[PDB]
């Protein structure tokens, strides 16, 4: 399978850009204890992001309850890099939000200020 | 340095009794991604339990939102060993539950299976 | 882009997902507790340092210390370090060079062989 | 039952104080892949500390050979909190060091920074 390689590469990417900088501590702390389930529309699978203080875990399977579920095609997910693009994708129907919309809004705010040094 | 030793001793106790047995897997999985903030009434301090697949983190301070908040004096907290004791503690007023009562019900069911 | 920080993080993610999740791999993992395996990727002329603990494996890009076992091979031969029945042939062929404690790479390959991908 | 609770409580304490701060990264990296066996002299028990990048593992038992072994009574072991403290305990005879003394020196330097 290619899913174990996709979840590991996404985990690597999110942690390198969102969890390395001390400037991103406040944006990361808004996501503390949150689970963001992403339902990939093209493929039959989901990606589950679990947010901690020092890391984000990106899982293929999760027996728990998610605080926010986002349903979209693989192609639209890289566009979730700011609040302006998130409002447009919801409006266009491209992205469906379930649960606490503030989880995905705080994710996109953290992603908007992604940096590595 | 009293509180850091209490949170570490509680974390040690919870993981040794609740996270070691493979028989407790189903009870543990009902607590996955849940946060249980305990407000210790006597000492006016809190203990925050965060539940994962392989462990429970016990923290002195937590900046997030809790799924369930239990308010009681330190003396009543060790009595959360089964569902019969929980129902009595709530009824007597000794224990106060806020949020999702199912988080504390699944905690005492997991604690009942430990010993 | 920082491919090395992303590569070490993606490798760390996979090794932990496949080798550190199953309770069947507990004994194989325990043979590696306290060991450091340095891998020199011949094509890229960069190294990966694996540090083995009880509950996890840490993957570092740089380390100024001395590793218990250093394995030198090209990126393409490294996925072949999954068959315990082949590691002896790998070494004989010259494809993989072992320095230090050969029992570290033998126990890594045996742990990797037990895992299901 | 007592020992699994002691090793787990010590593991919890060491990780909370030594493995949380990014300022302790360099001190932690000197301990990478090292095993420090601690022989508690009062109780007939040992604690084995295994140092990684992101955590310390505290084990009750281990069949391997440790990089360093420290032998002392439970009462003197909380005094291993700085480099001047360790030099005094060795001098006085209160603490016995076996193996690589640099493992315990780097542990006490990491503990001093906390
Ligand atoms: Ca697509
Ligand atoms: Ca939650
Ligand atoms: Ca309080
Ligand atoms: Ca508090
Ligand atoms: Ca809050
Ligand atoms: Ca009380
Ligand atoms: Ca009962
Ligand atoms: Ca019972
Ligand atoms: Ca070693
Ligand atoms: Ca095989
Ligand atoms: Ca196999
Ligand atoms: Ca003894
Ligand atoms: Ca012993
Ligand atoms: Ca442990
Ligand atoms: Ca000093
Ligand atoms: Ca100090």
């Amino acid at each position: 399978p290619f899913k174990p390689l996709v979840t590991a590469g996404i985990e690597s990417l999110l942690n390198t850009f969102l969890y390395r900088s001390p400037a991103l501590k406040t944006a990361r702390s808004r996501l503390l204890g949150k689970v963001l389930r992403v339902e990939v529309k093209g493929f039959s699978t989901s990606l589950i992001l679990v947010f901690s203080e020092r890391q984000v875990d990106v899982l293929g399977e999760w027996a728990g309850d998610a605080d926010c579920t986002v349903i979209a095609y693989a192609s639209v997910l890289p566009k979730l890099r700011d609040r302006q693009q998130l409002t447009a994708l919801i409006r266009s129907g491209e992205l469906e939000v379930q649960g606490d919309i503030q989880v995905v809004q705080n994710f996109v705010a953290l992603a908007d200020l992604a940096e590595f040094d």
